[PDB]
C-alpha cells in the first residue's frame, strides 16, 4: 500500500508554495514562485537515517518523529529553487484535503545546520466542499528570517556557493490532529538552487527504514 503522491489517505496535500509580489503586482500583477508543488507509480524512497543529522534531535526532531510513526507519513521533497525574482510581498499557501472532518495543527520548523532556528504554528479547521474537507492556509506571510535568508542568499556570486549554503539549510514540516494529537504528515524540504532559466522544481521521496 505504497504512496504515490505526497499524502496519506487520511490528508493529502493539494498545493504548497513560496512565493513574492513585487510592489508593481498592484498595477499589473505577477508573482515569482520559489518553490510549488502541485498536485491536481509509487514514489522513490529515501533511507531516513540518511538525513538525521540535518534534522533536529531531542523531541520534534527527524528520528524522534519516525519512531512514533505513522512510519507511511512520512515524506522527503527535495526543492530546486528559482531565486532569479525589494520592498514587496512574501508568502507561504498550504493546502490539503480530508475525507474525514479534523482540525489540522500545522508546524513549520526552520533549521541552519539541522538547529532549529525559527518555528511557526498555525490550526485550520476544515471547510466542507464538494462531499470533502478542506484545509486552506492560504498566503501567510513569510517569517522575516526566511525573507531576509533570500536576498542574502541570491546576492552571493556563485550557484555552487548557493547550494552550499543551502546544504545547512532545512526545513520540517508536520501536520497533526489538534485534537487527537496523531500526526498525519511529515514533511523534510532539503534545497538546492535551479539554474534559472528553470524555474523551480521538486521531487518528492517516501521516507523510509
Ligand atoms: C508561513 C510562515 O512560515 C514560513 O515563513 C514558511 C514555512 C514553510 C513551510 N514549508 C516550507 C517550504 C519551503 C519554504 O521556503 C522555500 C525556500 C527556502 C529556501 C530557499 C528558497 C526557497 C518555506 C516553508
Amino acid at each position: 500500500w505504497q504512496a504515490r503522491g505526497l499524502g496519506t489517505a487520511r490528508l493529502q496535500l493539494v498545493e504548497f508554495s513560496a512565493f513574492v509580489e513585487p510592489p508593481d503586482a498592484v498595477d499589473s500583477y505577477q508573482r515569482h514562485l520559489f518553490v510549488h508543488i502541485s498536485q491536481h507509480p509509487p514514489l522513490e524512497s529515501v533511507d531516513v537515517r540518511q538525513i538525521y543529522d540535518k534534522f533536529p534531535e531531542k523531541k520534534g526532531g527527524l528520528r524522534e518523529l519516525y519512531d512514533r510513526g505513522p512510519p507511511h507519513a512520512f515524506f522527503l521533497v527535495k526543492f530546486w529553487a528559482d531565486l532569479n525574482w525589494s520592498g514587496g510581498f512574501y508568502g507561504v499557501s498550504s493546502q490539503y484535503e480530508s475525507l474525514e472532518h479534523m482540525t489540522l495543527t500545522c508546524s513549520s520548523k526552520v533549521c541552519s545546520f539541522g538547529k532549529q532556528v525559527v518555528e511557526k504554528v498555525e490550526t485550520e479547521r476544515a471547510q466542507l466542499e464538494d462531499g470533502r474537507f478542506v484545509y486552506r492556509l492560504l498566503r501567510s506571510p513569510m517569517c522575516e528570517y526566511l525573507v531576509n535568508f533570500l536576498h542574502k542568499l541570491r546576492q552571493l556570486p556563485e550557484r555552487y556557493m548557493m547550494n552550499s549554503v543551502l546544504e545547512n539549510f532545512t526545513i520540517l514540516q508536520v501536520v497533526t490532529n489538534r485534537d487527537t494529537q496523531e500526526l498525519l504528515l511529515c514533511t523534510a524540504y532539503v534545497f538546492e538552487v535551479s539554474t534559472s532559466e528553470r524555474g523551480a522544481q521538486h521531487h518528492i521521496y517516501r521516507l523510509v527504514r
